[PDB]
């Protein structure tokens, strides 16, 4: 939940592309609750 | 620019994890990029 | 099930990046499943134990 | 090339999704070139 883990990674273009998928998980927790319901009834639409 | 495409997945488990990294992948857009910003500077 | 599956995807970026995951998750498949055993007890092992230590459950 | 990084991750879930991808990432070495493309020809041909 806010646990800090540690993910070893062999080279910097996986590195980058762990980061880039990293990112938009831990970014989700900043977005409403609203703007989560309103895309997931954009995404049946 | 973001048109409609559909990817083909074999097995109801990998299209699960494709579909959670999916859809926070496409959320970032919904995000202010001054709130991407302060993240990424609070991350370094 | 192993069943064949449509996701919808809006943006090029993004459906590119979901291939290159979906592929590397599918490629697996074509590994005997014992060489993806082995190759998790030999990630376990290093790094003073990490990926052990940070396993949740035990 | 495969220089040792560490990727800092908060929370539980997003490591584990993270752990999963690293893995299937890393055994891909493990495969011979001929299975990768047979795999991606077959991909074009269901498409």
């Amino acid at each position: 939940d806010d646990e800090l883990l540690y993910l070893p990674v062999r080279g910097r273009e996986t590195y980058e592309m762990l980061l880039k998928i990293k990112e938009s998980l831990e970014l989700m927790q900043y977005l409403p609750q609203h703007t989560i319901e309103t895309y997931r009834q954009q995404q049946q639409q």
